[PDB]
């Protein structure tokens, strides 16, 4: 439809740690903007199943922010792989964005990268090399004019979809704020 070379593909990704050599995911959710920032679709927003053994590696972070927001639940619950949910996002990317096109987009995005190069490489390979990390422009505003910061907020519930719409938000707001284009 809005099918572009230009379109971003945002994901943000929810894990059992930190590490992913030792960790696992077990959300991912993806957005589509078009390169004006403006939402064209939302993917599919998958918690993804691993086995008690996987989850009794979690911190306590992990544990309280994972149980409070439902997710633990959804992924005791899920009946979905890792490649399934594969599977499911690259079919809906592939109506959108083309292969190898759009840098990864979303907050410290080079973490969730790293999650997607060790168990996901078949998604990995679909974006292009760089990354749109929207995190770089939150630490140069912080450095070159602090007080815009106190003018955006976030909620960070650390349920995936909501945690990339938040993304996007934020990068409108310095858009507006800290950009001259
Ligand atoms: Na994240």
């Amino acid at each position: 439809m809005s099918f572009s070379d230009q379109n971003l593909i945002w994901i943000d990704l929810e894990m059992t740690g930190l590490d992913p050599e030792m960790h696992k995911i077990i959300e991912m959710a993806t957005i589509v903007t078009d390169s004006e920032l403006n939402i064209l679709a939302e993917g599919p927003v998958i918690a993804i199943h691993q086995p008690e053994s996987e989850l009794a590696k979690m911190d306590e972070w992990c544990t309280t922010t994972h149980t409070a927001s439902g997710l633990v639940a959804r992924v005791r619950q899920s009946q979905v792989s890792e490649e399934e949910a594969i599977d499911q996002t690259l079919a809906f990317l592939k109506q959108w964005v083309p292969e190898g096109k759009s840098p990864i987009c979303g907050n410290s995005i080079g973490q969730d990268r790293r999650f997607l190069y060790k168990h996901m490489p078949r998604l990995e390979a679909y974006f292009h090399y760089r990354y749109i990390d929207v995190s770089t422009i939150k630490e140069l505003t912080r450095r070159w004019q602090p007080e815009v910061l106190k003018e955006f907020s976030k909620t960070g519930s650390h349920l995936a979809l909501d945690d990339i719409r938040e993304s996007i938000a934020e990068l409108q707001f310095y858009r507006k704020a800290v950009f001259k284009i």
